[PDB]
């Protein structure tokens, strides 16, 4: 069954930016609870503030989220020092978003989780940036798994993100995401492949439609977890329909339950 | 690449049945036109009336469609004798819906199109519609073999694996994809086709399920489908899925359609 990382608590979204500035606890609790109620397995928290305010902002977001829901945190920062300084504010282990072959991300994050039950998203990039092909992404995923192994981190705890690019930039963006996913899972059947949805549609109209269909496909290609907006009813219906279509919803009960509970459908 | 057989002109849709009984040509003319304008490659025509009226009703439908559009006909009848009696009324080669190993379907239809027409061939026989993969694959081989008897090339045939309701078999889509893989493997030049609505029988939000089934079936290798191209949401899925599969250079059909208002909010 697809693992859902709810994306909505970010500093990039203007309403969330404004709620952080205001210390608007109600808005953050409501995003937390409703993402959980829609089926999120992790609640992403991303401060998106300046460097010097990031750690305090993450701490505030984690405190408020955990008041509202027991669903575990996905700590989203591009600064491993920030992640280090907030890990202890989590009440239970969750997901770290993320590491990569860039700079010292692995050597800061992996000692911090080596021994505990934290999981980790690992992006397929390194110091030269986004890879320019499938093969490069696959080799980077291998290098990530080996590094993780040297700190005793099992492949099961790892969500490889092959950083899908925009379909407007490369019309093979999905055919290349599906190929990297097949090769990575072929080399590591216990590993998890993850993606965000939004990058795929950057540069196109009706981005929600494009995101949905990419999800519908990415699931069929083997994607195990995804960062997405589970408050998007249409997206949630497509998600659950795709779960039933891939033979993961016994007697289509979850889909039927979601409609009867008015989780999906009009409206 | 997905070849669209517009399903609208049927004798089972209450409104079209009333148009046949009322001889309301305008309605049929506008379904032919709108389905062509939406991109249909073939216009399915199905009488769905008392047997002894079927030939005359098929002829009436074929004349009105033809007068309106050059988009070729898909003659839809469960009675091969009816097909035989109306074939000469088509102004140009189209598609015949359908043959199967049931009764004398092949023995009637194949000599009819030998030396000429494309054909949908269902994977069912005198015992009914098998639900398993292996039986359907074997039935398809038998059909391709019998079609070869009349010099009908693989390229002219659209194999329909008759996908059943997901609520009746949760593996229906998985089985579709596997049948498709095997059939194509054996016959790389053939077409695989499906309708979209059977899959969602017995589930709520049928249109949602149908649209995700379409996306999945396209990635699985479906070549043609009988569907409603007047459905704004289904067309937006279809076109987003064409772009995601690498088939819409620069995403130009998707953008063009959006610009023309074809897909997206009706503003
Ligand atoms: N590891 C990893 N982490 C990530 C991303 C990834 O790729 N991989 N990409 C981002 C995923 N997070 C978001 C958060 C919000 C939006 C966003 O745009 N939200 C709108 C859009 C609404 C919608 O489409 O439903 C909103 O209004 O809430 C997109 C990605 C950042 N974190
Ligand atoms: N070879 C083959 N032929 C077939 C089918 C198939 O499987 N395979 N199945 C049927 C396909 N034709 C239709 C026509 C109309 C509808 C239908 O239900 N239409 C609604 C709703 C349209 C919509 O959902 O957008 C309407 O109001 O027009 C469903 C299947 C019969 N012909």
């Amino acid at each position: 069954m697809l693992i859902i990382i709810g994306e909505k608590i970010n500093g990039t979204i203007p309403s969330v930016k404004k709620a952080i500035e205001a210390k608007d606890e109600k808005l953050i609790r409501d995003l937390a609870l409703r993402q959980s109620e829609a089926g999120a397995d992790y609640i992403d928290v991303c401060a998106s503030t300046s460097p010097e305010l990031e750690v305090e902002t993450l701490q505030w977001l984690m405190d408020i989220v955990q008041e509202a829901t027991d669903t575990p945190l996905c700590i989203d920062s591009p600064n491993p020092r920030a992640i280090q300084q907030v890990l202890l504010y989590a009440k239970r282990p969750g997901l770290i978003n993320s590491v990569s072959l860039e700079g010292d991300k692995c050597e800061v994050i992996f000692p911090l989780i080596q021994g505990t039950s934290w999981q980790v998203i690992a992006l397929t990039c390194d110091n030269s940036g986004i890879p320019q092909d499938v093969q490069s992404r696959v080799e980077i995923a291998q290098a990530l798994v080996e590094k993780a192994q040297s700190y005793d981190i099992a492949q099961e705890r790892i969500h490889i993100d092959p950083l899908v690019i925009a379909l407007s930039a490369d019309n093979g963006a999905l055919l290349k995401f599906a190929e990297a996913t097949r090769q990575i899972k072929a080399n590591y059947p216990m590993i998890n492949v993850t993606s965000g949805l939004s990058n795929i549609s950057f540069g196109m109209p009706l981005r929600k439609v494009v995101n949905q269909n990419f999800l519908t496909l990415a699931m069929f290609a083997g994607m195990d977890s995804a960062i997405l907006d589970p408050l998007n009813r249409d997206l949630l219906a497509a998600l659950l329909a795709t779960e039933a279509l891939l033979g993961r919803d016994k007697h289509c009960r979850n889909f039927a339950n979601a409609y009867r509970k008015n989780k999906i459908g009009p409206l």
